[PDB]
């Protein structure tokens, strides 16, 4: 029983909250690894709720800090031939996409590789090539972007098909924890200099999905997968194989219709309560990610939260959800 | 007085259409200012419908060609201190947004100033500074982005309000075919190096509008306005004060609920048939743009069309609509 890693990241105030002089109800203490939320009362007398997690990232945490602390170790595990999954979980508006993908610094200040606002996906793709540049491990990188909306499956990277084209899912006869998704494009990323244009094609498909499907960016779940096939050659000419897969999952907004979100919650509850039956098959998302929930994949959850008093109830909901998830045991 | 000038722009075939060896049902003859549509069957015998416009631009037409032939003369009129409007009209998918805004060339190949895929808005803003930072002109540039969705008004540039906040409109007691939009932000663009980040904020707010409102990019109407206040002192020391405004309007898609689109059509019909009553007040769009529709503003329409046989009926509908509009007299 190796526990799932669960971390918390609080977003900073936006311009509007700044000009309204907003006070944070969230204090994160990184060294105590604690998040403390003011739940009522006043200045000189108050109620709070405090939570301990594996790591906590306050409103001022930069993208590089998150990448170095959480992702760098996981990418090392992937390169060793393990499968790893990182979920982002929290209410719409708290920074799941910011964390997982990032944004461009304004006014074309930086190239993509150096942009301090880059998130997990671009940083990860850049660093694989760097880590494996001349260590004797030959490798290939392939990426896919499978998304779930109203329990239908979409491919956000395939250049032939329109986004509206549903994919079909089947059990894998060879892997009984596994599925096969008919139609899903795997794009080979040949070098660092192919990364950005591949991601641009996905961003373009994201805009069309939003035009076509109501609140697509909030209600959809996205699974960005990167698979690294590796071959080492020993001094005696024998070849050594490993395959590492990283799933980077940007969940639908948690705020309180979404069968996959509901089933994820039920799967987590089943696993933490150690009920024998765990309802993976009750949604697409949980069938796809079966191995990341009490399976042989190394899993982390980045729980995203708001500093704003406006968001107190959903913030507490997120923390309680993430804090319960700590008790999931993966092998 | 000045009839509205109407130009046609046919988009080129895309990747998929080229893959499927599509043959164009449109032939554009710019010297003759004509577009010819194959309306029945064959490439060896065929019925055709033809239309003559103020200008016609075929599939080969690039953004720079549109800029030099259409935008330059209009911007020169704006800089002389006059008001001008350019509408884009046509079915979703035919290049309204491409024409008015443009896109980025992939893989960070260009800066925004030099990107060949830049449309009217960025080219205009760049050129205002280029032209006037030259001569003996003291000038200020303000922009606003007012958008209409389901007869509600949104400000898509305001960096410190969320898009969801609707604006109110009222008649302007001083200006007769004029309105006041309470809360609409005019952003000062101090120099060329402030242009892109202002547009990026708009891009960002566009994304949130699409999440919040169904089919936003297709059903919304957007009015991007640029106002230039100029104090020109001539070589001879004379000081001329002028005010120029340019409205760049990206209309909701015309394809077969949208009160402003319906009212625009009915307004054009009344103007062409010279019905004494012209129904401006029946929608927000036509009240906001009343001076551009049989008023004192110099107005042009760019009708966008498809070369694909799939789109024949909508293409014909667009051409007929646009061709009617030629008869509208402005002052
Ligand atoms: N760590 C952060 N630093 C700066 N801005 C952030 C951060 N996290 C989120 N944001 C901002 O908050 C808003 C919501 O972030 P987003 O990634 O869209 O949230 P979600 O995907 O959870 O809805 C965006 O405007 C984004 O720029
Ligand atoms: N003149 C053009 N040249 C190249 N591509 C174009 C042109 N016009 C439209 N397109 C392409 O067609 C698709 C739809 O264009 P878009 O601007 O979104 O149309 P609309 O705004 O009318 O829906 C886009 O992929 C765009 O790049
Ligand atoms: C900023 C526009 N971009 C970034 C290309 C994105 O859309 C994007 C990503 N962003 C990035 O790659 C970066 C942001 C800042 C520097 S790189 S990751 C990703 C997308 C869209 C779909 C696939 C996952
Ligand atoms: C490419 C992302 N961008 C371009 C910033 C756009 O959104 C954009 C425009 N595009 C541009 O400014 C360019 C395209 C290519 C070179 S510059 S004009 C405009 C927008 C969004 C809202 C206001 C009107
Ligand atoms: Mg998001
Ligand atoms: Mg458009």
């Amino acid at each position: 029983g190796k526990n799932i890693q669960v971390v918390v990241r609080c977003r900073p105030f936006n311009l509007a909250e700044r000009k309204a002089s907003a006070h944070s109800i969230v204090e994160c203490d990184p060294v105590r690894k604690e998040v403390s939320v003011r739940t009522g009362g006043l200045a000189d007398k108050s109620s709070r709720k405090t939570y301990t997690f594996d790591m906590v990232f306050g409103a001022s945490t930069k993208q590089i800090d998150v990448y170095r602390s959480v992702v760098c170790p996981i990418l090392d595990e992937v390169i060793m031939g393990y499968n790893c999954t990182i979920f982002a979980y929290g209410q719409t508006g708290t920074g799941k996409t910011f964390t997982m993908e990032g944004e461009r610094s304004p006014n074309e200040e930086y190239t993509w590789e150096e942009d301090p606002l880059a998130g997990i996906i671009p940083r990860t793709l850049h660093q694989i090539f760097e880590k494996l540049t001349d260590n004797g491990t030959e490798f290939s990188v392939k990426v896919s972007l499978l998304e779930i909306y109203n329990e239908e499956l979409f491919d956000l990277l395939n250049p032939s098909s329109d986004v509206s084209e549903r994919l079909q899912m089947f059990d894998d006869p060879r892997n009984k924890r596994g599925v096969i998704i008919k139609g899903l494009e795997e794009i080979t990323v040949h070098n660092k200099d192919e990364v950005y244009q591949i991601l641009e094609k996905g961003a373009a498909k994201r805009t069309t999905a939003a035009t076509l499907m109501n609140a697509y960016s909030s209600r959809s779940h996205s699974v960005f997968s990167v698979t690294i096939h590796m071959k080492e050659t020993t001094i005696d000419g024998e070849e050594l194989v490993k395959i590492g897969k990283l799933n980077l999952v940007d969940l639908a907004g948690s705020e309180n219709i979404n069968q996959s979100l509901l089933t994820l919650g039920r799967v987590i509850t089943a696993l933490v309560e150690r009920t024998p039956h765990v309802p993976y098959r009750e949604s697409k998302l949980t069938r796809i990610l079966q191995d990341s929930l009490g399976g042989r994949t190394r899993t982390s959850i980045i729980a995203t939260i708001s500093p704003a008093s406006l968001n107190l109830e959903e913030t507490l909901s997120t923390l309680e959800y993430a804090h319960r998830a700590k008790n999931i045991l993966n092998k």
